[PDB]
This record gives structure tokens, C-alpha cells and sequence, in this order.
């Protein structure tokens, strides 16, 4: 299996990409456990910019509601839980 | 706006995914101090398993021939850079 520079390219290049979150870990908040999963997938900004000085950074922004099952045993509740996913992406000066 | 959760658990549940790859100094012998794209996006495992100890890990993997192009000012060349790439995954306890 062989990618083409072309493909390599234009899919490493920065722009919003699947990313998966730890739940419980990621943002400090909740650090506690019983969610299902303990992790989601959102978008965002992801990649490299044809400068090593530049940096990837959305452009274009939304909060996800995630709906999150939460367990404490005999009670399984789906919540919801908001994430901040990129639409837009740009390269720039990381000053 | 909202995901429901019969979709944030199957994105999230251990499963090969896009991950963007950062192509370090570990090029030995690529003298080209320039890397084109300078990260790679590549299929591996990842997401969460339902419960902490077990771990996602890849059961079918393969190497995959990424053109990259290599540059030193006087000009440039198609490099081919070679890594791991998942294709089956699976839940299994802690090492």
C-alpha cells in the first residue's frame, strides 16, 4: 500500500478532523466515572501548517450537545454533555 | 447541535480512526531539514473501551508507504516514509 503525495498532503494539511475526547479526563471538570462512553468523538482543528512557526486553529466554532449515558447501578440515565467542535480551520502565526 | 447517543457511542467505542502523526527528527539519514506534509494522517486504534484496565489495540495492522517530500533548498524529492497502520482493533486487559 502506497498513498500518493497528493492524498498525503491535502489529509495532513490542517483543517477540522474526528477527534476523540477522554471524558472524565480531558477537561478537568467531572474527573469521576459511570459515563458510557468514557470518551466521545468531536471535530476539531488538526494537522500541520507549511510553516513551523504557523499553528492549526479553528476559524469557525459551535458547542455539540453529546449525549452521554451516566450509571449509578440501578439507575442509567442519559445526559448531555457540550463540546466546543471546529467547522473552520486556519494556519497562522502562533505568537 | 445535538449527537445522540447511539452515535457518540459507536464513534467513541475502540476502532481504527484518522490520526495525524508528527514527523519528528526520527527521519535518520533524511537529510532534507524539510518534510512535506510535516505530519502524516494514519489509520490506528483509538477511542475507549467499556471499562478502565482493558485498552484499545490493534489486532490487524501493516505498514503503509507515505510519499513525502523531502526538501533541501537546491531543490526537492519524493521521499517515501513507511509506519503502522491499524486495521482491526479490540478491547483487551491492562499489560
Amino acid at each position: 500500500k502506497v498513498v500518493s503525495w497528493i492524498d498525503v498532503y491535502t489529509r495532513a494539511t490542517c483543517q477540522p478532523r474526528e477527534v476523540v475526547v477522554p471524558l472524565t479526563v480531558e477537561l478537568m471538570g467531572t474527573v469521576a466515572k459511570q459515563l458510557v462512553p468514557s470518551c466521545v468523538t468531536v471535530q476539531r482543528c488538526g494537522g500541520c501548517c507549511p510553516d513551523d512557526g504557523l499553528e492549526c486553529v479553528p476559524t469557525g466554532q459551535h458547542q455539540v450537545r453529546m449525549q452521554i449515558l451516566m450509571i449509578r447501578y440501578p439507575s442509567s440515565q442519559l445526559g448531555e454533555m457540550s463540546l466546543e467542535e471546529h467547522s473552520q480551520c486556519e494556519c497562522r502565526p502562533k505568537k
